[PDB]
């Protein structure tokens, strides 16, 4: 199992407009089966790509299509893990005005 240890921008933290998120992850995470849904204030955010950077894949660094806009937005995350097993969370942040 992959659970979540830490976010940047971090739960309920407000930022400046961030370039990605970054979520760690306890194991590996694959980003081929790993799903991320991003929204502000109800509207659905375009993400333009997934992808686990380093060798030990437990950062999944989530690339919006578009800089963020100030506002309130929810990350809902469904993990598939190296091992194949399936784990799931949200969280929200802001990016402050
Ligand atoms: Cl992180
Ligand atoms: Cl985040
Ligand atoms: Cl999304
Ligand atoms: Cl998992
Ligand atoms: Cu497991």
């Amino acid at each position: 199992h992959a659970h979540l240890k830490s976010a940047t921008p971090a739960a309920d933290s407000t930022v400046a407009a961030p370039a990605d998120l970054r979520l760690t992850f306890s194991a590996g995470v694959e980003a081929t089966f790993t799903k991320v849904s991003l929204s502000k204030d109800g509207t659905e955010v375009a993400i333009k790509g997934l992808e686990t950077p380093d060798a030990d894949k437990k950062t999944l660094v989530v690339t919006p299509a578009a800089p963020l806009a100030a506002g309130n937005y929810k990350v809902v995350w469904n993990a598939v893990s190296v091992d194949t097993h399936k784990s799931n969370g949200e969280y929200s942040f802001k990016v402050g005005q």
